C-alpha cells in the first residue's frame, strides 16, 4: 500500500507570502557571490532540489520531496549528497526569517528560484509539502551512480516515472555548477557559464572532441582540451541513438528545451504529492529582475 501524501497549504499563505520567500532566495544567492570560486549557490541549490526529491519510489510513494527529509541525519549523510550541507547551511536564514514555510517546500523552491535567477525557464511550483518524521527518511542509495551506462540511466529513471525525453531534458541541468572530486569522485565543469541556465550542456556533449580518461581519484570520466567533463552517464547520452536524438533536439532548440525542462522539473519536484481538487493552481514567481530589485 502506497503512502499518500496530501498537499496542505501553509496556514493562510498565499502567493504574496511564496514571492517573498523567493525573493529572500534570490537576494542572498545575489549577496553570497564568491562562493565555489564565484559560480555561487544557484547550482547546489537545484542539486539540493534534485536529490531531496529523486530519493522518491513510484512503486510504494516513498522518498520524495513532501517530507523534507533531507533535515535527518540519515539523509543528509548519504554519500550521495557529499557537498549539499552548503545548499542546506544557505536556506538556514531563509528558514529562520520563514519558518513558516515546510522544509519541502524550501528544498523545493531553492531549486526553483536559482534555476529562475540563473536566466532559466519559469518553473510553476506549488505549496504544501508537509514535513515528516524522521522514521519516513528514506534509506541511502536511491540516487544515481554516475559510472554506469544509458541503459542504467533509463532503468533508474523509470523508478521516478522519468521516459527518455525527460530524462534527457532533466540532465541539461549539468549546464550549471562543476564536479568536485572530494564531493563525488569527479572532478570538473561540463562547461563555461557554470551559473547561467542555458543548453550548453547538449551543444558540449555533440561538439566537444571528448577523450575518455582518468581522474585523480581512478574513475573514468570523459574530458576535452576546453577543460570540461562528462560523467559515463552523461557520455552515454550520445551513445544510445534514442537519447542522442533527443540530445541533438535539445542543443538546436533553445526554447523548447525550457519547456521540456520546466515541465519535467515541476513532475520531479512533484512526484508523490496528492494535490487536493480545490487547491491553488501552481504559482509563477517574478525574478528580482522582473520586480526591478
Ligand atoms: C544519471 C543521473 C545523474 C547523475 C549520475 C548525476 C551525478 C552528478 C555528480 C557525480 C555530480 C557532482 C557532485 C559534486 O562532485 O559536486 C553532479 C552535480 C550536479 N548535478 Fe547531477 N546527476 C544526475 C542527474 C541530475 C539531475 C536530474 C539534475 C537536476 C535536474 C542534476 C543537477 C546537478 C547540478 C546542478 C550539479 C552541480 C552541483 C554543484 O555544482 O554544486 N543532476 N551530478
Amino acid at each position: 500500500t502506497p503512502l499518500v501524501h496530501v498537499a496542505s497549504v501553509e496556514k493562510g499563505r498565499s502567493y504574496e507570502d511564496f514571492q517573498k520567500v523567493y525573493n529572500a532566495i534570490a537576494l542572498k544567492l545575489r549577496e553570497d557571490d564568491e562562493y565555489d570560486n564565484a559560480i555561487g549557490y544557484g547550482p547546489v541549490l537545484v542539486r539540493l532540489a534534485w536529490h531531496t526529491s529523486g530519493t522518491w519510489d513510484k512503486h510504494d510513494n516513498t522518498g520524495g520531496s513532501y517530507g523534507g527529509t533531507y533535515r535527518f541525519k540519515k539523509e543528509f549523510n548519504d554519500p550521495s549528497n557529499a557537498g549539499l550541507q552548503n545548499g542546506f547551511k544557505f536556506l538556514e536564514p531563509i528558514h529562520k526569517e520563514f519558518p513558516w514555510i515546510s522544509s519541502g517546500d524550501l528544498f523545493s523552491l531553492g531549486g526553483v528560484t536559482a534555476v529562475q535567477e540563473m536566466q532559466g525557464p519559469k518553473i510553476p511550483w506549488r505549496c504544501g509539502r508537509v514535513d515528516t518524521p524522521e522514521d519516513t527518511t528514506p534509506d541511502n542509495g536511491r540516487l544515481p551512480d554516475a559510472d554506469k551506462d544509458a541503459d542504467y540511466v533509463r532503468t533508474f529513471f523509470q523508478r521516478l516515472n522519468m521516459n527518455d525525453r525527460e530524462v534527457v531534458a532533466l540532465m541539461g541541468a549539468h549546464a550549471l555548477g562543476k564536479t568536485h572530486l572530494k564531493r563525488s569522485g569527479y572532478e570538473g565543469p561540463w562547461g563555461a557559464a557554470n551559473n547561467v541556465f542555458t543548453n550548453e550542456f547538449y551543444l558540449n556533449l555533440l561538439n566537444e572532441d571528448w577523450k575518455l580518461e582518468k581522474n585523480d581519484a581512478n574513475n573514468e570520466q570523459w574530458d576535452s582540451k576546453s577543460g570540461y567533463m562528462m560523467l559515463p552517464t552523461d557520455y552515454s547520452l550520445i551513445q544510445d541513438p534514442k537519447y542522442l536524438s533527443i540530445v541533438k533536439e535539445y542543443a538546436n532548440d533553445q526554447d523548447k528545451f525550457f519547456k521540456d525542462f520546466s515541465k519535467a522539473f515541476e513532475k520531479l519536484l512533484e512526484n508523490g504529492i496528492t494535490f487536493p481538487k480545490d487547491a491553488p493552481s501552481p504559482f509563477i514567481f517574478k525574478t528580482l529582475e522582473e520586480q526591478g530589485l
